[PDB]
């Protein structure tokens, strides 16, 4: 029984002092970096637990002892994604009714049905950028946000966005992307009624309510046809939780309809990005994902089946989600008083954040080399140590994407890889936003096309 580490506190701001900053992760890593595997870290009226260790992080990850937190963050999202499956405690009764609805059309099998649709978006792509004068080049994170929100709405509700014929985005877009930064920009607002807010306010309500009504609108006009469709709007319309026997209701529908565009639109763009990042920077890993591309996508346009043989490409994105993972942190809280580690007395309702970058960092599970770029970690993954790796988050909070946006990554980086050389051409040095999500920020690259056919 120890007294937890943590760094200075300066009279009634506490830490608060030490995390100003645009990039709270990359400062709470440094901080991690001098502290260790565990530090308090109090805020005025906020206190949590930063954890690094695979060793202390498992214990946080038993699902008897801990559940996953509404982080402010997420709180702030809630209202327009509502009691969705991202934004919802685990206790709330439409988390557990659209879990059990929905895991079924999220599997690894469910991503056949999705895999023409993805092809689709991923055309246009390959496309735009064989279509690029020679003198152009490539906005990486901008183009992977284009080809994810537009996937997403294809296979969510089979609605095409259009963000490749486009300069401004679909206003549906500009409404979430524009609600998303004021969520993001209200966790660090000392006045948030303010008069010199209300107009925020006021943009708030109007983006919210243009997300709203087309979503509200693309159920009401589904249900009135009766059209079936290989998409989640279907399964929704369809299913029923075993459990409750209760359906989700409309309103609900449209909460996860906006909630997986919201979850998935920026963390796998991030990824794509990332894993091209660090493709750029170590050519060696680039050739060899390049020649497994030319290996196996051996058809004009990928099978389902092929990309499952992608194994290498896989590799490499588990390896850029090692080192940068998109969604970079969660939060849990304690059910009940418990002792972590055999050291650290809890009490019930005791906040702990999970610090992934830092985890994924932990020299006793990953040897020295943390920091080198080595997909070959990976050459064989079921001898990684449970609770070692987890960019996806954990247990029945996981991430109930993570076969979506990995064959989506897989397919996408198969499809670059095969169709394209790509050169860093300003030798572009890694700059990490942070939203609510991590993005390698201005990152550009040339792609010279290898002239190799699309099929229809
Ligand atoms: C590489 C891309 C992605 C990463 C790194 C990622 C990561 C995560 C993590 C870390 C969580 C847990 C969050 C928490 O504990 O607060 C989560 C949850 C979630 N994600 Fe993802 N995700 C990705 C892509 C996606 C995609 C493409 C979708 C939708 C199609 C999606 C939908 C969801 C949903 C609905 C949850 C809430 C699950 C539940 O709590 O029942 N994610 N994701
Ligand atoms: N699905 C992970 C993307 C993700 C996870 N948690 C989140 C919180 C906010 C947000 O904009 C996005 C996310």
């Amino acid at each position: 029984i120890k007294e937890m580490p943590q760094p200075k506190t300066f009279g009634e701001l506490k830490n608060l002092p030490l995390l100003n900053t645009d990039k709270p992760v990359q400062a709470l890593m440094k901080i991690a970096d001098e502290l260790g595997e565990i530090f308090k870290f109090e805020a005025p009226g906020r206190v949590t637990c930063y954890l690094s260790s695979q060793r202390l992080i498992k214990e946080a990850c038993d699902e008897s002892r801990f559940d996953k937190n509404l982080s402010q963050a997420l709180k702030f999202v809630r209202d327009f994604a509502g009691d969705g499956l991202l934004t919802s405690w685990t206790h709330e009764k439409n988390w557990k009714k659209a879990h059990n609805i929905l895991l079924p059309s999220f599997s690894q099998q469910a991503m056949k049905g999705y895999h023409a649709m993805m092809v689709d978006i991923a055309v246009q792509l390959v496309q735009k950028w064989e279509r690029l004068n020679a003198d152009e080049h490539i906005e990486v994170p901008e183009d992977m946000t284009r080809l994810t929100l537009d996937t997403i709405g294809l296979c969510g509700f089979n609605y095409r966005f259009n963000s490749f014929y486009r300069d401004q985005p679909h206003p549906f877009i500009t409404s979430m992307v524009r609600a998303l930064d004021e969520a993001m920009n209200k966790l660090q607002r000392a006045n948030p009624d303010d008069p010199a807010y209300d107009e925020n306010k006021r943009q708030f309500q109007e983006d919210i309510k243009v997300m709203n009504d087309l979503v509200d609108k693309i159920i009401a006009d589904r249900k009135a046809s009766g059209e079936q469709s290989d998409d989640l709007l279907t399964h929704m319309l369809n299913g029923k939780d075993p459990e409750t026997g209760e359906p989700l209701d409309d309103e609900n529908i449209r909460y996860q309809i906006i909630t997986f565009l919201i979850a998935g639109h920026e963390s796998t763009s991030g990824l794509l990005s990332f894993a091209l990042y660090f493709l750029v920077k170590n050519p060696h890993v680039l050739q060899k994902a390049a020649e497994e591309a030319a290996r196996v996508l051996v058809d004009p346009v990928p099978s389902y089946k092929q990309v499952k043989q992608l194994k290498y490409v896989g590799m490499v994105l588990n390896e850029a989600l090692r080192l940068w993972p998109t969604a970079p942190a969660f939060s849990l809280y304690a059910k009940e008083d418990t002792v972590l580690g055999g050291e650290y007395p809890l009490e019930k309702g005791d906040e702990l954040m999970v610090l992934i970058p830092q985890l994924h960092r932990d020299k006793t599970i990953w040897g020295d080399d943390v920091e080198e770029f080595r997909p070959e970690r990976f050459e064989n993954p079921s001898a990684i140590p449970q609770h070692a790796f987890k960019p996806f988050g954990n247990g029945q909070r996981a991430c109930i994407g993570q076969q979506f946006a990995l064959h989506e990554a897989t397919l996408v980086l198969g499809m670059m890889l095969k169709h394209f050389d790509f050169e860093d051409h300003t030798n572009y040095e890694l700059d990490i936003k942070e939203t609510l999500l991590l993005k390698p920020e201005g990152f550009v690259v040339k792609a010279k096309s290898k002239k190799i056919p699309l099929g229809g």
